[PDB]
């Protein structure tokens, strides 16, 4: 047996017994390629599950508040891990939208770990410009302190912001979080001190996370999704010489595809095998994706 | 602000509204003759109440989820771990909590397992030249400890754990203990450690990943040394007429030199272990129980 309850697509979709015109438009605005049937059969039930954990947490809090005689609101935190291009950003944003359906979750914030990467200046200095996503490219102590402060009750917490448009951290663009729920999305949210032997931390991100989800998918599908996303970014930079991807418009489509393929195999895939995939069993829930991003399996810790 | 709610002794003791039976009082004395009954009433009863709230909350949610997921799965044991320095009082704390948690009709089975049993036998330790490193990461068969709590959290009906004997100073060759429980208390100095502590043989899912609530018993080095030495002395005294005891070896030394010997085991082995491997894991605990003179609890910190 394993520490996980398992559900194939049908079993998971069977969990349903809930979307409005505004809500359907918002989901399409999130990702035009997002299937409404996928949302209805997979993500709605997932948001319900999450709400049960959150509700349970809120009720516990009230019972303990009475017993302990205390006076403070602390954000419930959900992290989302997985390979680059597996769909963390889409999953996070979909969950942010759905969790907003409950009157209790008036404020659902979303922060990605991309922002906590060391700026390109610093990475170049360390010779890590070809290692974005790897442990050493992150200012981990800062990421840990971010969730630590939130879990300490600090009213306003600030997070750095990254721009895939300029391919670097935005100098003066730090975002200020003022939330009932915080969704932390990043390939490294399940990593820990062992992943940073060069600069170890002893309290991990997971130590300040209530529920963690690992989005999973085969290497062959991840490669395809990565490349197709790359191509979209390239196309979108054809008339924007200020865009980082405008550098790929000079290449023929064919050489651009090979370039993307090389970025995937030598950087992102290597990162997946050495640092990301090994953290999968630390997740509260594993979301296994299949062709066309269809979820085929859901595993939840017993 | 910190990730912890804080309570000094008085504020904590103020959490109590409970009366202990004559049999319950007899059991506590039996657990440890020096355990203050007042201490139990003002510190440990409230702590057992707190734990019960977390456990209850877990059981209720399990019901809500069973209904939703339609998975009338196996009952999974709620696991509580207790960490801290050698001689801080983990064993006493665990046994006291085991007794108190038994008061609720819901917690019929409250098992207690110590990680000492998961140490590599002396033979293995000697061949690896680690006989002077008991308690350090490399002296543990960590993969086995991880699998133990992993199996419990997988719903495995009966799980077996190796057992250690402080009297023979080694793993008991054929004394494995079989756990068949609503609650499992896992006591050990290394329950909060992780992969980073075992670079020589890394694991990627930690003990804490299978623990519901963790407690770190904390105390100053000066008090820990005193408690360690006094426990050592009682161990030596108990071995005076037992040539089949590990501590008989110390009966040959004058009390004075026996104390210095004990003091040396403390400083060069246990204290070093505390500084390099145990103390750093403290902030990973759900609750920090800080003891002071005579083992009196002076502070309690609980994760917000
Ligand atoms: N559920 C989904 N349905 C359809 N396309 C998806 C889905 N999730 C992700 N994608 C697409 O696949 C790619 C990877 O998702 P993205 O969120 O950018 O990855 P990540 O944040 O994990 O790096 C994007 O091109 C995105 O539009
Ligand atoms: N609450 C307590 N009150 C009085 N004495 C205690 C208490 N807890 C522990 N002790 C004593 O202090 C010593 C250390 O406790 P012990 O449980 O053996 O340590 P550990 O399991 O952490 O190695 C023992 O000699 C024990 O009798
Ligand atoms: C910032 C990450 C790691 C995650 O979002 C990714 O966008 C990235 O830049 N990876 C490095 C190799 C690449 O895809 O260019
Ligand atoms: C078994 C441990 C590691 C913890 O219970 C400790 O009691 C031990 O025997 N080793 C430290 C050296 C000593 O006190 O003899």
């Amino acid at each position: 047996m394993t520490p996980y309850l398992q559900f194939d697509r049908n079993q998971w979709a069977a969990l349903r017994d809930m979307l409005s015109e505004d809500e359907i438009a918002r989901l399409k605005g999130i990702n035009e390629d997002l299937s409404l049937e996928e949302v209805a059969e997979i993500y709605l039930p997932l948001s319900r599950l999450l709400n049960f954990y959150i509700s349970s947490n809120l009720r516990r809090q009230a019972v303990l508040e009475q017993f302990l005689g205390t006076n403070q609101r602390i954000p419930y935190i959900i992290s989302i891990a997985g390979s680059v291009a597996v769909g963390k950003s889409t999953t996070a944003r979909v969950l942010q939208a759905l969790l907003s359906r409950w009157p209790e979750h008036r404020r659902v914030e979303l922060i990605t770990t991309d922002g906590f990467l060391h700026p390109n200046q610093v990475l170049k200095e360390r010779g890590l410009m070809k290692k974005k996503g790897f442990p050493e490219s992150y200012d981990m102590h800062r990421l840990v302190k971010f969730v630590s402060d939130l879990k300490s009750g600090v009213p306003n917490v600030t997070a750095p912001v990254y721009s895939h448009l300029i391919y670097d951290v935005i100098p003066d663009g730090d975002k200020t979080v003022v939330p009932d729920i915080l969704i932390l999305e990043g390939l490294n949210v399940l990593q820990s001190g062992m992943d940073y032997p060069h600069d170890p931390h002893h309290v991990f991100v997971s130590d300040f996370v209530d529920f963690s989800i690992y989005v999973d998918a085969p290497e062959d599908l991840l490669q395809t999704w990565y490349i197709n996303r790359f191509l979209k970014f390239r196309e979108g930079a054809f008339t924007d010489p200020d865009s980082y991807f405008h550098n790929y418009a000079k290449l023929t489509k064919e050489e651009a595809i090979k370039t993307a393929m090389t970025l995937w195999k030598e950087i992102n895939w290597l990162n997946l095998k050495q640092n990301i995939l090994p953290t999968r069993e630390r997740a509260s829930l594993i979301l296994t994706k299949s062709a066309n991003h269809a979820v085929e399996e859901v595993r939840l810790r017993k």
